[PDB]
């Protein structure tokens, strides 16, 4: 059967402390191998105990609580604590719980009527140190109205699912996952936090995001992030669908992380950039809605960027690496910017800014007047006694609005191709133009760029800025 809390003398009426009720009805559950605690309709009021660590209800191995449903199941903290509660649910810290979960039931910190830093529900066996909590589950939950974290699985946690669940009015994190592993979110709403609707942060790594929902909290919807200790990374990231608007900060932010995906999100009307990218090596952006961000300022709707960390707590600089941005539908300027290796960078309808760095990368603009920069004269060359291809190509560059910048590379304009010009060929099919610099380094390099279609006739020196004054004149975006 399955263990009732009012069986074991909670009288769940809103005032009476059924603390020793709950944990009484867990620990039987436990004594027998496993169970259910089940909890009726009610609200059920709660305290801590000695140490912050205690929390209030301590659920163990093999014990799932199950009740009548969120906001019908009501767990709240009792009026006028003063103790700092790490988890009104949690589990024993310095022991590797297993197999346990939360289900139909609400946590109300009552941060209006207690003092004191609160979370609702505590995961992980001990910060800093070796060993996990594993197969953790939470269903159709709310939290709500705690000071500090709503869903806040800490160090070390594998296996955790949090699905169908609601953390709303929370202090600073609707949902916070710290050293997550193999674990997944998935079907969650995420709302009037104090700073973040999802946080994954400390070194968490195969971790899935879907069809997520994140609106009205302080700061981004979904902040991925190394976090404040000089730690591992997070890495292995995956976040499909779900929608990320109207939030304080930028939609989506990921910053010192290791192959991260965005795919068929929507994000629209945040304060800052829809989505924001620094120092991540490998950034998937795929088929994204991205539209009416920086509404509190900013001039960019998607954001790729360094982070130099030098002066930080790690001490490191963090290029974005390995990026592919492609299929989005972006309402506004794009900075897309990448470092060694290929990267495959796809504008949309705004003023875009493409550079891809070094290695051979693939540039398209779509939309609007897109500027494509090139930096070092390393960045884009073919060799020819290798027979070896690295030149970017430009995949849909317009004369009459793009603009290709080259104002740093002491090329002088249009000519032989020899003495600070570039030639302009066209290739033996007729559907690739080429800007040949037909001077070789010591290396046997000659700067080139490839742009697909027949661009001979139409491309002109004005659409080229061959120094800074000629950027200045000629530019088409404000990043
Ligand atoms: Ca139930
Ligand atoms: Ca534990
Ligand atoms: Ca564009
Ligand atoms: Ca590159
Ligand atoms: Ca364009
Ligand atoms: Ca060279
Ligand atoms: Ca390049």
């Amino acid at each position: 059967m399955d263990f009732d809390v009012k069986d074991f003398g909670a009288k769940g009426d809103g005032k009476s402390d059924d603390t020793e009720a709950i944990q009484a009805a867990i620990d039987a559950a436990y004594e027998a191998g496993g169970g259910t605690v089940r909890l009726s309709a009610g609200e059920y009021r709660v305290s801590g105990g000695d140490e912050a660590s205690d929390g209030a209800l301590m659920i163990k191995s093999n014990v799932y609580m199950d009740g009548a449903g969120m906001g019908e199941t009501v767990i709240k903290l009792v009026d006028g604590w003063d103790q700092k509660l790490t988890g009104i649910i949690r589990s024993k810290n310095g022991e590797k719980t297993h197999d346990y979960g939360i289900r139909d039931l609400t946590l109300d910190g009552n941060q209006d009527n207690t003092e004191g830093e609160v979370d609702g529900f505590y995961t992980g066996y001990i910060p800093r140190e070796d060993g996990a909590d594993y197969n953790v589950t939470a269903e159709r939950v709310e939290i709500r109205e705690v000071s500090r974290y709503g869903f806040d699985p800490h160090e070390q946690t594998i296996n955790l699912t949090i699905r169908d669940s609601v953390a709303h009015n929370n202090g600073k994190d609707g949902f916070v996952g710290d050293f997550q592993i193999d674990s997944t979110f998935e079907n969650n709403v995420s709302h009037d936090n104090g700073r973040h609707g999802f946080n994954i942060v400390t070194s968490s790594h195969d971790i899935l995001l879907r069809d997520n929902v994140a609106y009205g909290n302080g700061a981004n919807g979904l902040v991925v992030q190394r976090g404040s200790e000089d730690i591992a990374h997070p890495y292995n990231i995956q976040i499909e669908g779900g929608a990320y608007h109207d939030n304080g900060a930028e939609g989506v932010l990921i910053k010192m992380t290791s192959n991260a995906s965005l795919q068929g999100a929507e994000i629209y009307g945040n304060d800052a950039a829809g989505v924001r990218v620094r120092g991540v090596d490998g950034m998937q952006l795929l088929d994204n809605d991205i539209h009416d961000n920086a509404q509190g300022g900013g001039k960019a709707e998607i954001v790729l960027e360094d982070y130099d960390d030098r002066d930080g707590v790690s001490g490191n600089y963090y290029e974005t690496l390995n990026a592919t941005v492609q299929g989005n539908r972006v309402a506004g300027a794009a900075q897309l910017l990448s470092s060694e290796g290929r990267d495959l960078l796809d504008g949309a309808a705004g003023n875009d800014l493409l550079d891809g760095g070094a290695g051979r990368d693939t540039l398209s603009g779509g939309g609007g007047a897109d500027t494509f920069r090139f930096a070092d004269r390393q960045d884009s060359f073919r060799n020819y006694e290798g027979d070896t291809s690295r030149v970017d190509d430009i995949v849909d560059f317009t004369p009459g609005a793009d603009l290709i910048d080259l104002s740093g590379l002491g090329y002088s304009g249009l000519g032989d191709g020899y003495n600070g010009t570039l030639a302009l060929l066209l290739n033996e099919d007729g559907t690739k133009t080429y800007l040949k610099d037909r001077q070789a380094d010591a290396q046997g390099n000659h700067f080139e760029i490839a742009l697909d279609g027949n661009l001979v006739d139409s491309l002109s020196a004005t659409d080229i800025a061959f120094d800074a004054t000629q950027l200045e004149l000629l530019g088409t975006t404000d990043l």
